[PDB]
């Protein structure tokens, strides 16, 4: 019901951190409790209506779990100047995992860094798909971090361009392909940038369907790691582990320092931030 209130007073805009497929973000500040918050805000038409209030609803029912940024409210700023629309989310200080591989030394993340994450994004995912929800858009971009370096999983306007992250299937489908781009997410943590980047969206979306799964380009990569990314990047979806069989992976299931990899990263964010 689009007859919500103006956030005025309420909430206010502090400085604008996204821009992307998802649009134009700010990170805002809740007024009376001073409790920050992720706003992204959209122009409301006449036209568009029906996507915008299906992006709310997904997030109202499906928010609610640790590894996906949590739906705090909507609100519509009242205006020659067309209406905005605010959507109110749980807010990842750190950025996304792009910003992470850009500011780390040399753009690639330890493996064990890759390890915690696939593993964060795997039971998000988990979570998404035991509701028989598809996230279809998959990508660091799309992988925050909070300040304490919690991963949660944000951007569900193409569950309710880039070919790089898409499963041959969906170029050509179900939850499968959430997993495709989870390895192509890996190789991007592990490469800097995902495979058939350096060429036009055009040739990536003929080639993806015809080249044949990628594998990461060096040999200095375990091979337990070697391992997942092929368990994640096979072509055929039918043959493709699902979400539980990945979670069961030696790459994902054998992780001893959650706790000292949690504490590395957060070491890393707090240089970003201090550092300039
Ligand atoms: O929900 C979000 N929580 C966030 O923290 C957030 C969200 C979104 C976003 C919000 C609504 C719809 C789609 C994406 C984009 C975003 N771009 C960002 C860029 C930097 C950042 O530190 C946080 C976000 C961010
Ligand atoms: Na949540």
């Amino acid at each position: 019901l689009s007859a919500l209130r103006d956030p005025a007073g309420i909430f206010e805009l502090v400085e604008l951190v996204g821009n992307g497929t998802y649009g134009q973000v700010y990170k805002g500040r809740h007024v009376k409790t001073g409790q920050l918050a992720a706003i992204k805000v959209m122009d409301v038409t006449g036209d568009e209506e029906e996507e915008i209030k299906q992006e709310i609803n997904m997030l109202k029912k499906y928010s609610h779990h640790r590894n996906i940024a949590t739906y705090y409210g909507a609100f519509i700023k009242k205006n020659g100047m067309d209406d905005q629309l605010w959507l109110v989310m749980e807010f990842c200080g750190a950025g996304s995992v792009t910003d992470l591989i850009k500011n780390t030394k040399g753009n690639t993340l330890k493996e064990e860094w890759i390890a915690y994450i696939c593993r964060e994004i795997l039971r998000g995912l988990s979570h998404l798909h035991q509701h028989k929800v598809i996230h279809r858009d998959i990508k660091g971009q799309n992988v925050l971090l909070t300040e304490n370096a919690e991963v949660k999983l944000v951007d569900f306007g193409v569950s309710a361009g880039t070919p790089y992250w898409m499963a041959p299937e969906v170029i050509a489908y179900d939850f499968k392909s959430d997993l495709w781009s989870l390895g192509i997410t890996a190789i991007e943590m592990a490469e800097g940038a995902p495979p058939l980047c350096d060429m036009h969206p055009m040739r990536a979306l003929f080639l993806i369907p015809r080249n044949p799964a990628p594998r990461l380009k060096s040999k200095k990569w375990s091979k337990k790691f070697q391992s997942f990314i092929e368990s994640c990047l096979v072509k055929n979806h039918s043959q493709r582990p699902a979400t539980e069989q990945l979670m069961k992976h030696p790459f994902i299931r054998d992780q001893p320092n959650e706790r000292q990899v949690r504490i590395q990263l957060k070491d890393h964010i707090d240089r970003t931030k201090k550092k300039r």
